[PDB]
C-alpha cells in the first residue's frame, strides 16, 4: 500500500562514528584539549558505557519512527534558532536583472509568475513530478503548504486543501488576498493581470493604508513571537494572520531600488530587502516562498529553509522560469471578477512599539551584511573534470585554501549532504576542514617550507579525494553529525545534564561552522546566496558552471576578521593556484 518503498535513514556503528569525530577535531583544538577529548570520547563509548545505551536506544528509536533524525533535526537546524529569518536563515534566489519600462510590464511578469507557479503547483498535486536512486519526495509537498510559526523558545513549522486557493501579494506594505483557483478554476494569465492592477490601485489609497505589520516577521524569532501574541487578542488580526498562514505563497511587488542593479544590490534586496525605508516590510518570513517583482525590474524568491532544502528550490524556480518562456496556453476570462480583498489590521499602542523595536533590529541586520557576488571566469567544471576531479570537492578544497590564506587556519565548515535517499531525508553535513585539507594549505602557505610543487600537487589530489570520500560517506548516511545529535537528544530526555561528551569545549566548536557553504548549481542565469551562520563566519555559496563559477560571500561587518572582499580574492588566488598546481607535468 501507502508505506514507503524507501529505506529508513541507517544508523552509523557508535564506534566508527566517534573514530571520526575524532579524527575531524585532532587538528581544530589545541593538543592538550585533543588529549581531554580522546579521554572524554574513550569513556562515553566504552564497553557497557553510556555511549552503548543511548546507541540502543537510537536503534529502538530507528525502528519506532520513520526517521530517527527528522525531530532533532528539524529543531537543532532551525526552529530552534532565535536569529531573525532574514539573512540568518532565509536564502534568496535572484533572476536575472528583468527590464519594465512600465508598471503593466511589472504586473505581466507577475501575472506570469504566478501562472507558472500554478502549473506547478498541479503537477505537485498531481503527483506528477518527476519522481538512479528513489529519493523522498515530502519536501515537495511542503512548498506552498508550510508556514512557519514563531515560538517563545522553539518555533513551529505548520503543514497545511482551502477553496477557493489564493496568493498573498504584497504592495506597499499592504497584503491583498488574490484568489487563484476557484472550483478547479484556475485564473487566467489575463485576470491575473487587471487583479494585479486592481491590487496596485488600492495598494496607493492614503485613507485605506494600514501599518506594515509585514516588518514585524523580519525579527527575532523571539521578539516576532511576542509581537504575534499581542496581534492575535484581535479577531481582525486573526483573520487576516490565517489567511497569509494559508496562502500559497507570497507576491512582492517591491518599490523602485534606489542603488544600481548589479548583482550584489539585486541580491541584497532579495535578502532583506534594504531595510523599512526601501522594500524590508513588503514582506512576511513565515512563509516559505515570496516572489519578489520588483518595479525596476529586480526580481527573484526569498526562501525559508525549515520545509526543504536546496535541490527541490531550485527544480521549482527552475520549472517556473522555463514554463515562462513557453507559449502562453489559453485560459479563459472570468465572469465576473471580483476584486482582491486588502487584509485588515488592528493596530495599538503596543503593536506600534513593536514596528519601531523591529524597524531597528532589520536596519542593524541590513547595515552588517557583508556581501559580494564574485565572478570566477577562468576557467569551471569543465577544466576541473579533465583533471579527474569532481568540481564541487575541488571547489570545496578550494574555499578551504582560501580560508587559510587569509585567516591562517582552518575552521569546522559545514557542506550539505542530501540524504533523500531515506525516507524524509533532509541532509547532513560534510566536514571539509579534513586533516588532507590541513597538510595541502600549510604545504602551499608555509614559504620556509618550500614544499616542491609536485609534493603541493600530490597533497591538493589527496584533499580532493578526502573531500570526495567525505560527500560518499555523508551522503549515505554514514557520517558524524546528525549520528551525535541524535545521541546528544536521547541522552537529554535521560537526564537534562548531558554528557561531558557533548559538554566537551571541543563537540561545541566542532559546531560553530566559521565557513558555512554550499553548491546551488543552476541551468538558468540565476543564483543562490545566504548569510554566515555564526558571528565571525562567511557564507559561500557557489554555482560553477562549464567556463565559470560564481561565488555569493557574506560575513558581518561586526567582525574585524572577516572580510567578504578579502575572502572572494583569496578563492581567486586560491584556484588559480590550484590550476596551476593541475598544471606543472
Amino acid at each position: 500500500s501507502e508505506e514507503s518503498g524507501l529505506p529508513k535513514l541507517p544508523v552509523p556503528p557508535l564506534q566508527q562514528t566517534l573514530a571520526t569525530y575524532l579524527q575531524c577535531m585532532r587538528h581544530l583544538v589545541s593538543e592538550e584539549q585533543f588529549r581531554k577529548s580522546q579521554a572524554i570520547v574513550q569513556q562515553f563509548g566504552a564497553p557497557g558505557g553510556l555511549g552503548e545505551t543511548l546507541q540502543q536506544k537510537l536503534l529502538e528509536r530507528q525502528e519506532k519512527t520513520a526517521n530517527w533524525v527528522s525531530e532533532y533535526w528539524l529543531n537543532d537546524m532551525y526552529l530552534n534558532n532565535r536569529l531573525a529569518l532574514p539573512v540568518n536563515s532565509s536564502p534568496a534566489v535572484i533572476f536575472a536583472r528583468q527590464h519594465f519600462p512600465g508598471t503593466d510590464d511589472q504586473l505581466r511578469f507577475a501575472a506570469s509568475l504566478i501562472s507558472g507557479v500554478l502549473s506547478y503547483k498541479a503537477l505537485l498535486d498531481s503527483h506528477s513530478i518527476p519522481t538512479g536512486q528513489p529519493l523522498c519526495m515530502k519536501q515537495y509537498y511542503g512548498l506552498f503548504s508550510s508556514y512557519r510559526l514563531p515560538g517563545h523558545t522553539q518555533d513551529t513549522l505548520v503543514a497545511q486543501m482551502p477553496e477557493p486557493e489564493h496568493v498573498i501579494v504584497a504592495c506597499c506594505n499592504q497584503f491583498f488576498v488574490l484568489d487563484v483557483v476557484i472550483n478547479f478554476r484556475r485564473l487566467s494569465e489575463g485576470d491575473l493581470f487587471t487583479q494585479l492592477r486592481k491590487i496596485v490601485k488600492m495598494a496607493s489609497n492614503a485613507a485605506a493604508r494600514l501599518p506594515p505589520i509585514g516588518l514585524l516577521t523580519s525579527d527575532g524569532r523571539s521578539e516576532w513571537a511576542e509581537a504575534r501574541t499581542v496581534l492575535v487578542k484581535d479577531s481582525t488580526n486573526r483573520d487576516s494572520l490565517d489567511m497569509i498562514e494559508r496562502c500559497i505563497c507570497l507576491v512582492c511587488l517591491d518599490a523602485p531600488g534606489g542603488v544600481e542593479l548589479s548583482d550584489t544590490h539585486r541580491a541584497l534586496q532579495l535578502l532583506h530587502g534594504g531595510g523599512y525605508s526601501k522594500n524590508g516590510a513588503n514582506r512576511w518570513y513565515d512563509k516559505s516562498l515570496q516572489f519578489v517583482v520588483g518595479r525596476d525590474g529586480t526580481c527573484g524568491v526569498v526562501c525559508e529553509h525549515s520545509p526543504f532544502d536546496g535541490i527541490v528550490l531550485v527544480q521549482c524556480t527552475e520549472h517556473l522560469l522555463k514554463h515562462m518562456t513557453q507559449p502562453e496556453l489559453v485560459r479563459s476570462p472570468m465572469v465576473p471578477l471580483p476584486a482582491p480583498r486588502r487584509l485588515r489590521w488592528k493596530c495599538s499602542p503596543e503593536i506600534q512599539g513593536h514596528l519601531a523595536s523591529s524597524a531597528e533590529k532589520l536596519q542593524r541586520i541590513v547595515k552588517n551584511l557583508d556581501f559580494i557576488v564574485y565572478k570566477f571566469d577562468n576557467y569551471g567544471k569543465t577544466f576541473i573534470k579533465k583533471q579527474k576531479c569532481s568540481p564541487d570537492a575541488f571547489i570545496q578544497v578550494a574555499l578551504q585554501l582560501a580560508f587559510y590564506r587569509l585567516h591562517r587556519r582552518l575552521v569546522p565548515t559545514y557542506e550539505s549532504a542530501s540524504i533523500r535517499r531515506f525516507q524524509e531525508g533532509r541532509v547532513d553535513n560534510i566536514r571539509s576542514a579534513t586533516p588532507e585539507a590541513l597538510a595541502f594549505v600549510r604545504a602551499v602557505t608555509d614559504h620556509k617550507a618550500a614544499v616542491p610543487a609536485s609534493e603541493k600537487l600530490l597533497l591538493l589530489k589527496d584533499a580532493i579525494r578526502a573531500q570526495t570520500a567525505y560527500t560518499v560517506m555523508a551522503i549515505t548516511g554514514m557520517a558524524i553529525d546528525n549520528h551525535l545529535l541524535a545521541l546528544r537528544e536521547l541522552a537529554r530526555a535521560m537526564c537534562a545534564a548531558l554528557p561531558e561528551m557533548f559538554m566537551d569545549e571541543t563537540y561545541l566548536m566542532s559546531n560553530r561552522f566559521v565557513l558555512s557553504t554550499s553548491q546551488v548549481p543552476t541551468t538558468t542565469e540565476m543564483f543562490c546566496c545566504y548569510g554566515p551562520v555564526v558571528p565571525n563566519g562567511y557564507g559561500a555559496c557557489y554555482n560553477p558552471q562549464p567556463e565559470t563559477i560564481l561565488f555569493c560571500i557574506s560575513s558581518f561587518h561586526s567582525c574585524a576578521a572577516t572580510s567578504s572582499s578579502k575572502f572572494a580574492k583569496a578563492v581567486e588566488e586560491s584556484l588559480i593556484d590550484m590550476r596551476d598546481l593541475c598544471s606543472l607535468l
